């Protein structure tokens, strides 16, 4: 990596020959292949933008010309050219290099959000700011994937950008042609340059220079190959969902599945292979996924919309006014619910119990294990008079956790030992059932008697939890979700509405954005461990009265 | 008297062009006579007389679904589907809805007033008809030029363009002879017909028949005149906001204002006249409004985004990942907060305190009166390290409500009379301060001592409300917002986090969609009156002593 080790920042590219840039691109690929996991590392999308990123830093003067990556998972080459190549040993590790652009890491980084299709909206705002503050000759460059370009925010932003001569350069990074828009963007009233071969570094520079000089908004359409230069790049909760859904759909022809551009990761690819007419991929279009789901339901079908928990924030108003307002039987399946960790603040699925709690009439399940995922999906598919949601975490599902009994839909997982009393009702939400059972055993050791329940259907709060609450002295909810408007607050609200003033505590994620770390590190750092939660509950029980 | 003879669409089928001219004139005089001058959408309905006649001359509703985007312009549709006699009750409790209603007519599909969704429903419905083998159902979406500036239209058109399934996109364009798209939609890869003279009933039928027989999706571009045939068509809270904002912006050149296509109704028109370079109208694009605000803030400005409470649902993920994640000083101003009444379930601003409570670090104010709106806006504009929001109702502002004292941010509006106990802390949110004071007077007469407080900054919950809560036997929050995740639930959560187990009660709007009625009728039907609330608090004070 002789030449790469000499690049201190973008201007070190400025007098390199085309032959030197060809050598450097080879070094960058070797570096990426060595430093980045071949699976789940975004190696492919980064290999795809080596020449594009060299060309951007040869034509634009960052950060005077902001270079804004849409989604930001493909910014590794950008970081390597902005003094951070030495930091890749720590990529996506706690206290290490972020997987996304980071304002704290570099003056060259603007947007930390992984949520796609936002770059052009930031670019419009920044271009307006530069005009209002009289900064001369700042060219805002948005790097927008073909996938990101299927998102409605890009249309809102392009409509606004097209109303002004303020220079926004729209660089379409298209690796969906040799997943992108069906619509043409050659004749929208915006100047269009290309298509450009995105692996011809000089061709990209020529196109970017024509865009820079045009003196008004311009689309530069560049075509890249995901994984360019590396042939390979060219029992899970998700697997349990995939198998369960196919099983239900074998018997019921009215079940259809919808993904916003993530058929593989949501486990819907296998569903499509069995029922290819019944799987819809709507692009990176969570809003359209939900409202087209409402349309399918108005036509007599029972859609299953699989969208990762964090991305469902985009569909809030569609869940409200298109699905819930019409009492339509849409099931939403939220994978990556709770802490995901390594992809940082904008990936953790920590909003969905708080957001869905606002929706009139909604029923929300949080599976504790594989059998409860299968069971709760079956129940969701039998709700024909309004929306349902299931939420479950990323990664492997542990062993089934058996109930001692079911009381009004509530699974009793543990009950106080004979000789101990009904001290604490521990309401274990979804994937925190193992933590709650460990807490109950630590409290048993202190002579504190704990009933652990899985409510299964967390919203609305069931008769089961009201009936058990009055038999205990303290209710503690334990949830892999933000505490503000979360399951704990919903349980307290339900008790108080029923004139039950048993003290309640809401144990979950503080209402904060978290830095990247492993799930176990994030939970350890917040004191969401059986040891720390048991110590807190010991303190609450001692303080009663 | 031809209109009296139209029992449904097929009664148009054998009318002469002269008869259609006469019927259009009767429809206009009917609309002018029956529809309220302000807030009745007379203009948009007068604009679609010939278009709606043409739709019901070419399409066979409901076999061919006719879906109105936003649905405020469906009055002619209702007059041609057996409901002309029902207009005496238009937008009255138990009367005709101002929007399409599935319960009123087999010809009505979508009840949501939230714009830009029609094409998403159309794609889903068209998919459903194919999956269920219904023959020859043409889904017609009537999409205003304004609605067409929304991102959902781009997502839907992208999906529709991938299939030959017959969706007919009727663009009802009254923005050209300017609230429609800047982008061209003549060359998107979809068949384009027009532009058509939208007041030439025959020419509109010719274009729609061309679309119906095409055998694939088609855009029909129809140009209409808003208020056609009525020259005139061709409040206090808001005015207080408008004046206050202009006053602050006089002294601070970094204040910018953003509207999603409602500069008049949000009170920003007057701001633009004073500061024309500092008002942005982004179209019907709440998502772009918030993320372009993030871009403006990243360029050193302090944006004020004025969006009606209910429509801010669309911007939830942008508030979260674009504004809040980057700790940017964007002030959101939510007019039409709380019950609005007459525009039905999809207009009531009853979600914002629950949705905004999810946002890490957010500060939310609810003005009780004009002076507190001025004060809290100034305080919002002085927050430089994260998002702020102000929410206030539709209509006229009453007299200022003076505080006895301010304690830890909190205004004490009433305290127990000398000789009464500190029985109830009544936490009056925003516009319910008058109701809270009336409740306190009634309970005073019963010998019940009430502290009424306006917390001013509802989120995060202030030291002031924790300090006063420990001094009372009962805490009751009274809020013009859904109870689920609302101010009352937040106050309870904050006390419990601080180890304060004073009984809390959440008095507000049940988490339900409300039928159209006046604001006073809705609040009376829910028991949100000083008489019914004082009665509930009497019952709680009795059970606690
Ligand atoms: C709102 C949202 N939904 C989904 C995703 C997940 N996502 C990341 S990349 C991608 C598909 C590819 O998009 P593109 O913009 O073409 O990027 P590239 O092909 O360069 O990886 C998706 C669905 C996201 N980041 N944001
Ligand atoms: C999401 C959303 N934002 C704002 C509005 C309020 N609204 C109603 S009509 C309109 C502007 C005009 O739109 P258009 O679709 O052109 O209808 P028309 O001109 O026929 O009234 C707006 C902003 C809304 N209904 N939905
Ligand atoms: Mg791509
Ligand atoms: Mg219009």
């Amino acid at each position: 990596m002789g030449m790469l080790q000499q690049i201190r920042g973008p201007a070190d590219l400025q007098h390199l020959s085309q032959a030197q840039l060809r050598e450097l691109a080879a070094e960058i690929r070797e570096f990426l292949i060595h430093k980045v996991a071949a699976t789940g590392g975004h190696l492919g999308p980064n290999l795809g933008v080596v020449e594009l990123t060299l060309a951007l830093h040869r034509v634009f003067d960052s950060p005077h010309d902001p270079i804004i990556f849409d989604t930001g998972h493909q910014a590794y080459v950008h970081k390597m050219l902005t003094g951070r190549s030495q930091d890749f040993a720590t990529l996506r590790k706690k206290g290490g290099l972020s997987g996304y652009p980071s304002r704290a890491e570099s003056e060259h980084d603007w947007v930390e959000s992984s949520h796609a299709s936002a770059a052009l909206s930031y670019a419009d705002g920044l271009a307006k700011a530069f005009e209002l503050t009289g900064h001369r000759n700042r060219h805002v460059v948005a790097v927008v994937g073909d996938g990101a370009l299927t998102g409605g925010m890009c249309w809102e932003a392009l409509n606004n950008i097209a109303a002004s001569r303020r220079p926004v350069i729209i660089v379409v990074n298209d690796n969906g042609r040799s997943g992108g828009p069906q619509l043409l963007f050659t004749d929208l009233g915006l100047k269009y340059v290309g298509p450009v071969d995105g692996h011809d570094e000089r061709a990209v520079e020529v196109a970017l220079r024509s865009a820079r000089r045009f003196g008004a908004p311009v689309i530069v359409h560049v075509v890249t190959r995901k994984g360019m230069g590396y042939p390979p790049a060219e029992p899970g909760w998700t697997a349990t969902f995939s198998d369960a859904l196919i099983g239900y759909a074998q018997k019921r022809r009215d079940i259809v599945a919808i993904t916003a551009a993530m058929p593989g990761p949501t486990g819907l690819t296998a569903f499509g292979q069995r029922f290819p007419d019944r799987l819809f991929d709507v692009g990176i279009a969570e809003q359209h996924a939900m409202t087209s789901a409402a349309g399918l339901a108005m036509g007599g079908l029972h859609p299953v919309v699989a969208i990762y928990s964090t991305f469902l924030n985009r569909a809030f108003d569609q869940i409200m006014m298109d699905v819930a307002l019409h009492k339509l039987p849409v099931t939403m399946v939220l994978d990556r619910a709770g802490i995901t960790g390594s992809d940082g603040a904008s990936h953790n699925g920590m909003w969905d119990l708080s957001m869905l709690g606002i929706v009139p009439g909604i029923r929300v399940a949080a599976p504790r294990d594989a059998t409860r995922l299968r069971e709760e999906l079956g129940e969701a598919l039998d709700v024909d008079d309004g929306p349902t949601a299931l939420r479950f975490p990323k990664g492997d599902v542990g062993e089934d956790i058996s109930a001692l009994e079911r009381r009004g839909g509530v699974d009793v997982l543990a009950a106080p030992a004979d000789g101990l009393n009904h001290d604490v009702l521990l309401v274990a939400i979804g994937a925190f059932a193992p933590m709650a059972l460990a807490v109950a055993k630590r409290l048993h050791n202190q002579g504190i008697g704990v009933t652990v329940i899985d409510p299964r259907w967390v919203l609305p709060v069931s008769d089961g939890v009201r009936e058990l609450a009055v038999q205990h002295k303290l209710l503690v909810t334990l949830e892999d979700n933000g505490v503000n408007g979360g399951a704990g607050s919903a349980v307290s609200a339900a008790l108080r509405r029923a004139e039950i003033d048993v003290p309640c505590r809401d144990v979950g994620l503080p209402q904060e954005f978290y830095e990247h770390a492993s799930r176990s590190e994030v939970l350890a750092d917040l004191g969401l461990t059986d040891q720390d939660v048991a110590r807190r509950i010991t303190g609450w029980v001692a303080a009663l009265g």
